[PDB]
């Protein structure tokens, strides 16, 4: 198909005991699953409505695709931000290290607005750190659900779901320790090369 | 100075008959205008926020930012996508042209379903052409306000306004003339540059 | 149909200088009459899905009936709260004038607040003087677009309609003012008589 | 005191095995509980906001408003809805039997109906049986989040809470097996109540 569920860069257990390995395998092999095969049936949906010339879907398929390929899109990312602690370093370093001192004034306070970003989504939603093209610089967005909340052109370089599904079997309501948890394991290499990447646009 | 106001690269009445001058001194001047102090704004405030380390309205500043900024962007796009009738083909060619036809069948394929996602939003939206970097494809989607039902990292090639602002002293509530009328000033050679640069992410 | 579109309660041009005849007649014989077409659509389509037991577009059916219906039910109201200055009187009285006291510490208060929910829309929209069933009190809300942002019950009393298509061809871009002329329209009887309904419940 | 959170008409573990115990505690001392509190926070705001004369932060007010009080309102109806299996009819009757044979041509219709609502939400909803005043008929309507996709003066008869916190410990991904065993704790005595009251509107 167009779209392709990649797999985990570590075993379903490597994030523990941070997250474990049982939300790992139904946020991967069943949620993001559902992604990929969401996106790839809004676009044959599309293609059967230009043969047939009946758009009359159109705001239903639209959504669908926006929603599915944000997902998508969402998790890809997710997956590789993520590392088993000890395997990748601890706060930013280098280019990137310096990036976030000019745009946060320090690494703690861009991991205050982060954390506080992360928390306070009502509803389901992400904590995102990504490079706006326009402006040359990294903010923080929240987005809502997948695909809500966020300016077109906008690049991902870190993301934190925070739909229950991502949390909920572990740390229950207590959303505030999942994110202090997650801090262990980000793979700041991984941003770093999507920092490389991203600021050449 | 982080965001500025960008000129028009033609005369307010340069898009005549199609978009009254009228409407594109209002447009430029008033509300395109109003998103870029707000975007500045929204960063002004979160920088605030980090000297004070108080994010009790972390929620309100990244709606402001996302929908300010994403105001800035799609406009800023939008104006480019645009010439004088005469000034660039009316029709895709070389690269984006076959590409239109790859991922659409044909241009008036393409056109159909641009066509019906503008003129069935429910609500204040955007009609956009965007380079998918995943898919590594062409998609149309349907943008509510100016920062919801969108993937991150969506590259926008062709986009059209369809908020009130932006036909209803022209047309009024026939939204399907104004739609038509706009095919005669797409800048074809704008769009052919933003998917040149897309294809290189 | 289930739906039908209400006559307004006055002639076109009644409610000028403040609001223009020609944007009566768009907005109540164009807009108006499209929700209602759209709402009963919906019910129609759901009739069928539930025949053939299809709901396959579910999603796209639910939003097209709260959309359309939410339109229908916001003009509604909108028409009726509405009348020629001088035919209805100018501040709330008795009951209406003393819960507006208790529930915002005065008049002022409250049509400060309403002015503020009303100009600070971040896309479509309306401002909203409903009756909380829950709370037993008067409350101001912000809707998005006709039918998000607002709690299932909430009983509408006053509401002003913020899309641009309300304002535009006479205001232009200063929704400010449109705003302030509206206030010389209310009809204070209108909701007094619905607030008189409204809090049995 | 304006806000106060209800207690269970029953013990914590009265719905298993259709739904757990753990959930039930959580649910309503943990959830609802943070609605309740966010809902009396958003007025006291907002009442500061009227006696400071200052609405800078009105749309966000506004947001924290709908979006508690309508947790706290959805939440307060859902908790009615059930009663331990065995409690009341498993099936509708009389009146509210009649009315959804009227509204949806059957009882399984309605189910039908009501459960693809339920199911095919895109993100945190709510599958929801309401009394239609302008149309003096039963709707079923999704919910996003707790606030959005409804139309005002909506009335709640029977809902579902579709957000993952209400499901996952117990269903983990599999949303239908979730609705089906609700089915089975369905209090009609309680809808049949709000039927009669809503009717009276
Ligand atoms: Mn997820
Ligand atoms: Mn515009
Ligand atoms: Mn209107
Ligand atoms: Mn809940």
């Amino acid at each position: 198909a167009v779209y392709t569920l990649p797999e985990l860069p570590y075993d379903y257990s490597a994030l523990e005991p941070y997250i474990s390995g049982e939300i790992m395998e139904l946020h991967h092999d069943k949620h993001h699953k559902a992604y990929v095969d969401g996106a790839n049936t809004a676009l044959d949906k599309l293609a059967e409505a230009r043969d047939k010339a009946d758009f009359g879907a159109i705001n239903k398929l639209e959504k669908d695709l926006a929603f599915n390929l944000a997902g998508h899109v969402n998790h890809s990312v997710f997956w590789k931000n993520m590392a088993p602690k000890g395997s990748a370093p601890e706060r930013p370093t280098d280019e990137l290290g310096a990036a976030i001192d000019e745009f946060f004034g320090s690494f703690d306070n861009m991991k205050a607005q982060f954390t506080a970003a992360a928390t306070g989504i009502q509803g389901s939603g992400w904590a995102s750190l990504v490079w706006d093209p326009l402006g040359k610089r990294i903010n923080t967005l929240q987005f809502y659900d997948h695909q809500n909340n966020l300016p077109a052109g906008s690049i991902p370089l870190l993301q934190l779901d925070m739909w229950e599904h991502a949390f909920y079997l572990q740390y229950k309501n207590v959303k505030g320790d999942y994110v202090k948890s997650w801090w262990n394991v980000v793979n700041w290499d991984d941003v770093a090369l999507r920092f490389s990447e991203a600021r050449v646009a």
